[PDB]
């Protein structure tokens, strides 16, 4: 009943576990709140300005490796930034459908432009630090949103691996391989790789 | 009027593309048609069975690299792939969400085993083989719903650069950076790499 910023999200937050993205109206959550819709518009306008809300929270709550710890070579920044946004996406249902579905925020410019000031210094052209913080990204949001949705011969002790674990072993190889590409990149430089 | 299965799906995918996945709702199908709701349901019995023809026929008219041409290298055929799959992905709106929230076909569980056949004569273990194979899906689903959905002082250098393109460059430079880092643990073997 408590009508705050922090509140208003707390419940949405809790609501899109039990719905979903697509189960998540403004109507639903009001009831969940214990108020008018009337009174939830004062404060939330359309679902649109709530899911920017909570894409933006919920990166700020838990994607704890946003940057650099200081005097770490770009590889491991790539690896730890990686890591700690799947489990971010991954800590609500549908995590990763919210994060896609929003622009960016001007907190977000900053670490981005942190980040790109981070990759140059360790020797990236701005075209290719940028294309290496965004295949990290891409990467790690097409794998976690195929975890998050869901017999040939070889096939069946393939989908076993798959099903061992939760997804994590496939993200985990395909990163060190997507980080190794870059290194073969950079230290080129003007020769013929 | 005609309405067999390819008239069905015609119609389908002409309306994906004026109102998207959200949009497409059955009651909307019928009306294009020109037909009743009931007359519909004989044919397409849901939401859910008419996103699953979809997504397996935008595959079949439009994935038309899914399998290797003789004597092509592996790393070629992971390229060609990876560049078909994003053209059939992108041919459609939401495409790549009508992608996502389907299972695979047996079609496909066909072609991921002649495909992870190939991997394996080529000197990938079973698990690295499909740990390729995946990433690159990934990476590529990824990179194509950012496409799809959509001022610090780097950042407007690189910005310039994303907006200069489609999205390709960044896609075909991640991409290549993927399967080099392949390469690197395919040669390997069982040293320290």
């Amino acid at each position: 009943s408590r009508l705050n910023r922090e509140s208003v999200i707390d419940a949405a937050l809790e609501l899109l576990n039990e719905t979903g993205i697509d189960g998540l109206t403004t109507r639903k959550l009001a009831q969940k709140l214990g108020i008018e819709q009337p009174t939830l518009y004062w404060h939330v306008k359309n679902k649109r300005a709530l899911l920017d809300a909570l894409a933006v929270e919920i990166l700020a709550r838990h994607h704890d490796y946003s940057l650099p710890a200081a005097g770490e070579s770009w590889q491991s920044f790539l690896r730890n930034n990686a890591m700690s946004f799947r489990r971010a996406l991954l800590r609500y249902r549908d995590g990763a459908k919210v994060h896609l579905g929003t622009r960016p925020d001007e907190k977000q410019y900053d670490t981005v432009e942190t980040q790109l000031r981070f990759m140059t210094e360790n020797g990236f052209s701005l075209r290719d630090g940028l294309y290496a913080i965004s295949a990290v990204s891409h990467f790690t949001l097409g794998a976690v949103l195929e975890q998050q949705e869901h017999l040939p011969p070889l096939l069946r002790e393939a989908l076993q691996i798959m099903d061992s674990d939760d997804g994590e072993q496939a993200f985990l190889h395909g990163l060190e391989s997507l980080i190794r590409g870059f290194e073969v990149q950079l230290t080129a430089l003007l020769q013929i790789v």
